[PDB]
C-alpha cells in the first residue's frame, strides 16, 4: 500500500494538467454576460456570470477522479465494489454543482518590483530609485519593500504606457507613463521615464499595466467585468481542487479498501 499512497499524492498531478487556453475563457465570459441580460441593460454584473462558468469548469473533473479508482484498483469482491466506490465520486461532484457557497476563504468571504527614474529634475542629481506596487485599481510608490510609505500613487486608468526612443539606456531598458489631458502624469516627475533592471521585466511591467487597465500609447465596461469575473473564477476553483484532493482518498478508503 505504499503504491496506493503514491496515486493519493499522484492524482494531484492529473488535476494540474487540465489546462485552457485563456483567451477561450475571456470569449466564454463575454457571450455569458450578454445572454443573461438578454433584451435588458447591464447595470450591475450578473451572478450567473460567475455561477455558469464555475460550474463549466468543474465537470471537468470527472475524468481524472475516475481515473484514480481505476489506478486503486490496479494495486489491489474487489470490483463489486467498483461499481459502488464511483457512484459516490460522481456524487461528490455533482453536489459542488448543487449550490455556490462563497461564504469563506474566497475574496468575498499584480506587479511589485524595483524602479528606476532616469529623468532627474534640478533639485536632485544621479537617478531616483524607489519601490512599486501595481494593483488593477491604482499605482503606488514606496521607499522600501516593507510598503509603509504610502507618499506617491497614480491611477490606473487614465494613464498611457508607451516606449521609448533610441538614446534611452540599454543596460536599464526604459518604459514610460504619461497622459495627454493633463499636464502633470500624477506627481509627474520628467514624463515618468522608468528604467527596469531587464528587458523582460519591462515586457512583464507592460503586461501587468495592460491587464490592470492603463491604455496603450461595451469595451469599457463589458472588459472590466469579464476581469472581474476572470479573478473570482479562479480563486473559488482553488477551494474546489483543495476539496477533492481531500475527499477522493477518504472515499476510496471507506468504500473498497476498508470493505
Amino acid at each position: 500500500a505504499r503504491i496506493n499512497r503514491i496515486f493519493h499524492e499522484r492524482f494531484p498531478f492529473e488535476l494540474v494538467k487540465m489546462e485552457f487556453d485563456e483567451k477561450e475563457l475571456r470569449r466564454e465570459i463575454s457571450y455569458a454576460i450578454k445572454n443573461i441580460h438578454g433584451i435588458r441593460t447591464g447595470l450591475f454584473t450578473p451572478d450567473m456570470a460567475f455561477e455558469t462558468i464555475v460550474k463549466k469548469q468543474v465537470k471537468k473533473i470527472r475524468e481524472p477522479c475516475l481515473k484514480c479508482v481505476d489506478m486503486v484498483i490496479s494495486e489491489l469482491h474487489i470490483r463489486e465494489r467498483e461499481g459502488r466506490t464511483k457512484e459516490q465520486v460522481m456524487l461528490l461532484i455533482d453536489i459542488e454543482l448543487a449550490y455556490m457557497n462563497t461564504n469563506h476563504e474566497d475574496f468575498i468571504g499584480i506587479r511589485k518590483g524595483w524602479l528606476t527614474i532616469n529623468n532627474i529634475g534640478i533639485m536632485k542629481g544621479g537617478s531616483k530609485e524607489y519601490w512599486f506596487v501595481l494593483t488593477a485599481e491604482n499605482l503606488s510608490w514606496y521607499k522600501d519593500d516593507e510598503e509603509k510609505e504610502k507618499k506617491y500613487m497614480l491611477s490606473v486608468d487614465n494613464l498611457k504606457l508607451r516606449d521609448v526612443e533610441k538614446g534611452f539606456m540599454s543596460s536599464k531598458h526604459i518604459f514610460a507613463l504619461f497622459n495627454t489631458e493633463q499636464r502633470n502624469v500624477y506627481k509627474d516627475y520628467r514624463q515618468l521615464e522608468l528604467a527596469c533592471e531587464t528587458q523582460e521585466e519591462v515586457d512583464s511591467w507592460k503586461a501587468s499595466f495592460l491587464r490592470a487597465g492603463v491604455y496603450p500609447e461595451m469595451d469599457p465596461q463589458l472588459e472590466r467585468q469579464v476581469e472581474t469575473i476572470r479573478n473570482l473564477v479562479d480563486s473559488y476553483m482553488a477551494i474546489v481542487n483543495k476539496t477533492v484532493r481531500d475527499l477522493m482518498p477518504k472515499t476510496i478508503m471507506h468504500l473498497m479498501i476498508n470493505n
